[PDB]
């Protein structure tokens, strides 16, 4: 999270910490609790052995509130393109049901086809890198004004306004970055997007996954 500020310890229970460090490289990832035994994260944060941890703030410290539940099944989107980076969404069925508490509890998802007009004020969180020189052990966050699909349409190559979202204001040196991939973009207390990709420079706008479009699959997969 570039330009963001540290979140109030456990202010975001649904915030999950991905640890792909085992079956596919070793680079932390974001994710949010959508259900009791399901976590939503980018389809690229995949691994053959992911260890999710709920109810945390500082991953570099053994918090008694922390919940270390391994991923029993990391499902990727049937049409997740690796070249165009489309359908970048993945669900993680924990090996057990999280113990819902003030520190751990699912987040409300948006409705099908639920749009997100530009000018909206969203908030993204995650333990991602604050910069390309330093990182962070404690979950940080920042607000991102959703911009029109016009911008990202003249920046990124494979950008679909139907399944992707154009977030982040270029005029501001603040936005999701390396390590935030998977973190949800909550707008109106509703996880609307998922940090997909962006300019390797960390300079916004950036691309976010439109969850409201992958509802059918989301439900079908969990159900
Ligand atoms: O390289 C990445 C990257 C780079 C620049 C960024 C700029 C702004 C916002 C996010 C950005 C993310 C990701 C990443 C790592 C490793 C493999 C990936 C495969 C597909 C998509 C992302 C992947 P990440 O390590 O999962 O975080």
């Amino acid at each position: 999270i570039i330009g963001g500020r540290e979140s109030r310890p456990h202010s975001r229970p649904y915030m999950a910490y991905l640890q792909i460090q085992s079956p596919a490289g070793q680079s932390r990832c974001g994710g949010f609790l959508v259900r009791e035994d399901f976590v939503l994260t980018a389809a690229h944060c995949w691994g053959s052995n992911i260890n999710v941890t709920l109810g945390a703030h500082n991953i570099q410290r053994r918090e008694n509130t922390q919940q270390h539940i391994t991923a029993r099944r990391a499902i990727r989107h049937p049409q997740y393109n690796q070249r165009t980076i489309q359908n970048d969404i993945m669900l993680l069925q924990l090996s057990r049901r999280v113990r819902r508490n003030r520190n751990v509890n699912p987040v409300a998802l948006p409705r099908a086809q639920e749009g997100l007009r530009p000018g909206t004020l969203c908030t993204v969180a995650g333990w991602g890198r604050v910069s390309m020189r330093r990182g962070t052990d404690t979950l940080r966050e920042v607000q991102l004004r959703v911009q029109r699909d016009r911008q990202c349409l003249r920046i990124f190559g494979s950008y679909d306004p139907r399944r992707q979202i154009c977030v982040g204001d270029r005029r501001e040196r603040k936005a999701a970055f390396k390590g935030d991939s998977g973190g949800p973009l909550l707008c109106n207390n509703v996880a609307h997007g998922i940090v997909s990709y962006g300019k390797s420079s960390g300079v916004p706008p950036e691309v976010f996954t439109r969850v409201s479009s992958f509802l059918p699959w989301i439900r079908t997969t969990m159900r």
